[PDB]
Formats: C-alpha cells, structure tokens, sequence
DNA sequence: GACTGACTGACA
DNA sequence: TGTCAGTCAGTC
DNA sequence: GACTGACTGACA
DNA sequence: TGTCAGTCAGTC
C-alpha cells in the first residue's frame, strides 16, 4: 500500500498522461488515487505545482536510473554508448509506458511552468552534456566538423528520436515491443551511419 | 480589409498560437477579431472544426509555396536541394512567426483531430515524401543503408531540425534573424555529414 | 422590469448589505436576481470587480444627490448646511436602508479594492471638501483656531456621524424613522456647541 | 518563551489584525505560532471563540492600564484628563501597533460574536462612562445642553479620534511616530474647542 | 444567408 | 469563485 | 490532559 | 480549481 500522497502522485502520473495538463482534472486524479480532492491542495496547493512535483518524481528516479548507467559504462566509445543507452529508455518505455507518456506532455503546459522546468533539467543534463564534449576530443574529426557543431548534432538526435517515436506509439507499447528490435538495428545503423560522416 | 470570416481564421491563429488549443478561449478570438463570438460558431459549428479550418488554412498556403519551389528545383541533387529548402523554410518562419508558431500547436490537441489532421497532412507530404524516394535511388549506399532506413533519416532530420530551433528561438524572432546565417552553414555541414555517411 | 445586470447590481446590493463582502456568495446574489450565475462573470468579471461596480452604482446616485443639493444651497451659512445635510443623509439612509447598509460594507474587504475606492472618492469629495474651505474664510476664528484643524474637525464630525450611527442603527430602519427626530435635534445643538467653540 | 497556547492567541491577533475575521484562515495562525492546527480546536473549540478569547486578552490588559490611569488622575479636570488620555493611547498604538490593527476587526465580524463581545465591553466602558457622568456635573453648561447631549458628543470624539487616525495611519507608524506631538496639539485644541461650546 | 451578444449549464 | 463552448431569439 | 497533522466535506 | 473550519485516530 502506497500513502495516500504517492497514490495521489501516481494517479496524477496516469491521468495527465492519458489527457495532458489541461485537458486532465483534479478530481479525476482524486478518484483515480482513491482520495478526498482536497488532499490534493493539501499536498500540493495547486494543480500546477501538482504536475511539477510528479514531473520531478519521475526524473528523480530517471536521473538516478542514468547516473547508474554512466558509471557502468563512462569507459564506453561515444557512439557505443549511446547506442546501448537508447536501448535502455526504449526498455523503460517500455516497462513503465504511463511514465513515459506523461513526460511527453510536458509541451502542453503554460509557458510559466513549462520554462521553470526544463531551467530544472539543464542542470541535470549538463553532466551527460558534458561528458560527451570530452568523449570527442577522442574523435578524428573532418576538417570541417566542429565539436560545437557535433555537440548539436548528437544531442538533436538523441533526445530527438525520443519525441519522434514516442508520440507515434503513444498508447501502444504493445506495438513498441513488437518493433523494438527494428528500432535498436535503424539506430545502431543511424549512429554508425554519423560515426562515418564525422570521422576521417 | 478582411471578410468578418477571414479575420476569424487569423485571430484564431494568433490565439491558438499564443495559447495553444484548450487554454486558447473563443472568445478572446472574436475579441482579437472585432465579431460577435457566435459568428464564430456560425461559419464553423465548434471551436474543433475552427482549429481544423485554420490549419487548414495555413498548411493550404505552404504547400502551394512549397509546390513552386520544387517545380524552381526538382533537378537538383537531393541535399542541395533540403540545404536550400531548408534556407527558405526559416525565412517563412521569420517573415510569419505566428504562422509558425500555430502549426506547432498540433500536439496540444485531442487524439481525435490530431490524427485527422496528421492523416491529411499524409497526403500532402506524400509528393515530397516520394520525391526523395527517387532521388535516392541516385545515391551510392553503402552496404547496409536500406532506402527504407535513409528516408527516415532525412524525413526526420527535415522536419525534426523545424521543431528543433523552432521552440528554441519562439517569441524571439529578432534573435532569429540574427542568427539565421549561421544556422544555414550548421544545416549545410550537417547534410554534407550524412551525404558522407550514407555513401561508399 | 429591471435588465438582468441591472437586477443583479441590486441584488448585490442587498445580499454585500446583509453579509458584507466575504461571508456574501455570488450564488445567493443569482438566486435572488434571478439569473443565471456565470451571467455575473460576464458582467463582471469577478466578485470584487462587481462590488466595486455596485458601490460606484450607489456612489454615483449620492454625488448626483448632492451635487443638487448644494446648487440649492451654495449660499447657505456652513454649520446651516450641514444641519441641513446631514438631515437629508439620514433621510436617505431611512428611505434606502439597504443601500445605507451596504455603503458601511467597504470596510470589510482588502487593502486592494478599499484602497482603490476610496481614492475614486477624494476626487468627489475635493469639491464639497474644498467649498468647505472657502465658507470659513466667513467665520471669526478664536486666535488659536486653524481653519486647517477645523476642516478636520467638521470633516471627521460630518462623516464620523454617519458611520456612529449607522452601525447602531443597522437593519433597524424602523427604529431610526422613530429615533431620527431627536438626532436632528443633537446634531443641530452639536453644530451649535462647535459654532460657539470655534467663534470670538 | 511562551506556552503553546499563548502564543497561538499572540499569532491569531497579527492575523487578525491583517486580514480580519473571514480572510484570516486557522492554519495561518498555526504556522505563524508554529503548532499543530488541531491544537487551536483544542484550546478554542472554533475560530469563533478563538477571535473572540484573543479579543478578551487584549482588552484585559487595556482595562487594567486604563484602571491604573484613572487612580493616577480621577482627580483631574475633565478634559485636561481627555487630553492626557488620548496622549497615552497613541502611545500604546504605536508601541504595540498589531494590538492596535486587531482591535479594529470588529466590525468584520458576523451579528452574533461582535454583539456578544460589545455588551462585554459596555461592561468595562461603565467605569470610565460612569466617572465621566460625574466630571460634567461640575460644568457651566449652556441652556440647551444636555448632560445626555453632552456625554455623547465626548464619547463619539473619544473613541471616533481612535478609529480616524487609526485607519489613517494604519500600517504607517513611522509616519505615526513623526506626527504624534501634532497629533497632540490638535487634539488639546479640540477639546478645547468643546469646554468653549459647551459652558456658559 | 450574416450577424449580434446576452445567457446558460455543466464543468475546474 | 470562477471558466467556456455553444445556443437562442431575433435584427438586419 | 497536550499535542499532531493528515484528511474530509461542504462550500466559493 | 481551489478554500477551510473542524474532526479523528492516535502518540506522547
């Protein structure tokens, strides 16, 4: 049994996952966690704080989940690395698709909300960020790459390819699973693909 | 002057822009273009069908553009050719920013007019869409580059790039402008690094 | 027949006058106008936007009252003007006891709108505040007698009576109507008794 | 330090004294007392007895100041006595200001509390109404006026120069501070003013 | 037709 | 205490 | 007793 | 989508 705040959290999860900010209501999410509505203002104050604190919840446990893969493989080859770790959030896609689909909607909300939290994220990713900034210097680049230019390059296409299917099997990991061995192949070629165009 | 109907459609897309669909209210939109709100409802049944005809609207007028410049250019060579579409794509950005940052809203909006839209759309990138089809066909792959997986590539990159700085520079059409230059040069080396890629 | 917005600044009037700001519900205020309860949102956006309409609405009525008033007696003695016109307020707060009962709400609502209201009012009250000024340049003052410390001095009398009263005497029309005739009289010997104070 | 409870009413009077009755929610009060909420249901059984217990012990204290000022001074003239009062009064609104803001809450309050709590106070005003009664007995009064007529007048003025400045110089004592000896002056003249108007 | 905008009801 | 898409009665 | 604070329900 | 006075189960 989970306290009534992180079933409250966890229905919120679910719900503004299956309508996005706007469209979701409260007491949806009060039903949904089985709790009195105003619990919710309890915990939370209000519905956009609500959002924020189940948004960070989740990253929480991502950023956790990555720093992990990081250590277990900073030894890695750049492209060898990405290629393995975009298989690892196809996995939790997969294996969690409710959260999945919920950080996808973080577009649909204000502005306001919205700046806040993506300001929280590039702390966050600055350490991969970063990280990939050096795993190039091990690179032997064309003379005509920057490491600026690859930089956008790569960070486009890996957070890229996220939206790009995720919204197309929205409500689908059924569909994802079948077609996540096709997907991990045109990646590894895609990658292996940038790998010849960069290097010598 | 535009007709009571046509100044709908435009503050619509002003509003929808602003807002995107659900917190964009129909009222703001006939106040922004000086009607009774049941205008609104006259010419268009429900705020669904308006959002739909304003797209509409907008997608009507890129296409047709869009149909001239590939006539202007369907013999040259395949990135050349996204190199200087893409180059004319910004400057319809920067030259319509509310435009732009209208079609963005799609994804706000119900799995219900969404997927009609998005199916009508089909349509209309299906020329495009074949077009690199074929001048594919013209390229040196190497040996384990399906077409298939080359499209997808391209068709991503192509319109991913859009929503890429699109977000980035939105409400900062200035900071744009400014830019725009460099961006081309960044496009330019970033097509030439697939050309690289894909071929022997 | 009174227009619904117009009945529902009545009744708002009643329903802030039995309640005061706070404990009054704008459901109540529909009920008793009648009238559906989005309508008051239309009219007015929200609730302290329709008090303030409803005390500018009673407001303007006075001003109009009095600016009648004192046309017709300009050329009156002062103390004889306010003997005078503070009969004419009681006999309004008798013949309207609601909206007496409701003027006496503004102290019950926030720093923001009271504040705002009140200066609307300096702007009205400046005329008979300043005619005020001019009919004591006709006294002979005792030599230790400021027409500064007099203003404040009739200024907080003639206004400082209303509320004295008008608290006691709330939701009690009845026993004013009785009571009025003796007030009169100890206003009018309360001015006398300032007259002679203030004169050699 | 004080007791939970103690300071439970100490934080219920700067509350009150912000915001008054309605706006003011209980668990303001906690937090600003640091206690548990449940804990004012403890000692008060509801808001209501809380105001009004919070109400008492502020009183309590002014009675027993006043008490002590009147052995020190039931000897004195009657205004001279009115003018050194006052003094003390400002005094204590600006040594204590929060007191001061609370106590005018009153009015805010629904018939039933603010009457109970009134008739309480008819009680305590008795001394001092009382001792007043007899101050006037050794006057020269005009033909016309009233001991009736007179105690009054005084009342009014009495308390009514407390809620004029009060509100006035609310949230300002700065400003308070600064115009205090004025304050004074004006005062002294006004009382003045009635020993002339009101004797032979 | 186009056009209005006061008005409602069910919903946050 | 707000919020809004849609209707409705009716003028031009 | 004192003390907590998560929790509710009816209400704006 | 908030708002709040009051309760309730239960620790100390």
């Amino acid at each position: 049994m989970l306290s009534k705040r992180d079933a409250i959290l966890k229905a919120a999860v679910e719900v503004f996952g299956k309508k996005g900010y706007d469209r979701a209501t409260t007491d949806e999410i009060a039903e949904k966690a089985g709790v009195a509505k105003g619990l919710i203002f309890h915990y939370f104050k209000n519905k956009e704080e609500l959002y924020y604190q189940a948004y960070m919840s989740v990253t929480e446990k991502l950023q956790k989940e990555f720093e992990n893969f990081l250590m277990k493989n900073r030894n890695r080859d750049i492209f060898d690395f990405m290629e393995r770790w975009i298989e690892k959030k196809l996995e939790y896609s997969a294996s969690h698709p409710e959260e999945a689909d919920f950080l996808i909607t973080l577009v649909s909300v204000d502005e306001g909300l919205r700046k806040r939290i993506l300001l929280d994220l590039e702390k966050s990713q600055r350490v991969f960020f970063d990280f990939v900034r050096e795993k190039l210097k091990d690179l032997d680049l064309a003379e005509d790459v920057t490491e600026e230019i690859a930089l956008k390059f790569l960070m486009w296409f890996f957070s890229g390819f996220e939206e790009v299917y995720l919204r197309t099997y929205q409500g689908k990991p059924e569909l994802l699973k079948r077609d996540m061995n096709t997907l991990v192949e045109e990646v590894k070629v895609m990658l292996r693909i940038l790998k010849k165009g960069m290097t010598k």
